[PDB]
């Protein structure tokens, strides 16, 4: 989530431009984002955020069982740019962008990056962001100029928690090389994986209710070698775009 993020880096966005949600969030997946060439100063304008997937294709829950996707995002704008206030926000377009409720600031001091989300993925097929640009004249911290905003956009649950353990919806490797004496599956959806190591020791790989074992009893297996398949069917996806802070005329 995008509180994990905050939680765990003071800058989303590492020195390689990589952004955070990548460190939980592992399989790529299209980011979208539109904004016009040019913005006046001081002016509101719309961000157009997509975040594709096949609504049809549904992903392991928490609880294991199948269900929709999610969505996120992180929005980088330059520096001066915030979120619009809703009375900045001109009349045609406030039925054009989403409630003010969604967004909320990275940080204090911080609100040129702009978190949305978890959001229902089959509601929201586009997230508009009505944006304010800065006014150079009157904020000697921000200049005329090109400008980049950076979209990292993500659907579905992660692979990695906060606390560092595997979520559900990741892959299971044999933690070591031998072969399946066992496979204990409890209704519960969860199961235990008994590995005979090649010199008598037998483990047990515990793996939890979601992800599908590819493996069977009395089968050889290598050390990391894959026990399960990989259910994830989200992903998370970066992407860049320009926008021109102009003087009038
Ligand atoms: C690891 C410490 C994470 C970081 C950093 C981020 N997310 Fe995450 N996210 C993570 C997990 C393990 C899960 C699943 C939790 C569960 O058990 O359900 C999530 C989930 C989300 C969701 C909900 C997806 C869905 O339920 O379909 C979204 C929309 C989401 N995360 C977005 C997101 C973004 C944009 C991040 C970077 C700004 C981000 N997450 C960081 C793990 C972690
Ligand atoms: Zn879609
Ligand atoms: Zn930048």
């Amino acid at each position: 989530y995008p509180f994990w993020a905050q939680q765990n880096y003071a800058n989303p966005r590492e020195a390689t431009g990589r952004i955070v949600c990548a460190n939980c969030h592992l399989a790529a997946k299209p980011a979208e984002i539109e904004v016009p060439q040019a913005v006046l100063p001081d002016s509101v304008f719309k961000a157009v955020v997509k975040i594709p997937y096949d609504h049809s294709v549904q992903q392991v829950q928490a609880d294991g069982s199948k269900g929709p996707l999610n969505v996120g995002a992180v929005l980088m704008l330059p520096e001066g740019f915030t979120i619009a206030p809703e009375d900045r926000i001109p009349e045609e377009m406030k039925e054009e962008v989403g409630p003010s409720y969604l967004f909320q600031p990275y940080a204090d001091d911080k609100q040129n990056i702009v978190l949305v989300g978890p959001l229902p993925g089959d509601e929201y097929e586009e997230i508009v962001f009505p944006v304010l640009s800065p006014n150079p004249a009157t904020n000697k911290s921000v200049a005329f100029g090109k400008y980049s905003i950076h979209l990292g956009a993500n659907r579905g649950r992660g692979q990695i928690y906060p606390t560092g353990e595997k979520s559900n919806n990741a892959v299971y490797n044999a933690s070591a090389a031998g072969v399946i004496t066992a496979i204990a599956k409890a209704d519960d959806g969860s199961a235990e994986v008994k590995i005979r190591t090649e010199d008598g020791t037998t483990i047990v790989d515990k793996i939890p209710a979601g992800p599908e074992l590819i493996v069977s009893e009395g089968e050889e297996v290598a050390a990391g070698a894959a026990l399960t398949n990989n259910p994830n069917v989200g992903g998370f996806g970066q992407k860049d775009t320009e926008i021109v802070l102009q003087s009038p005329n």
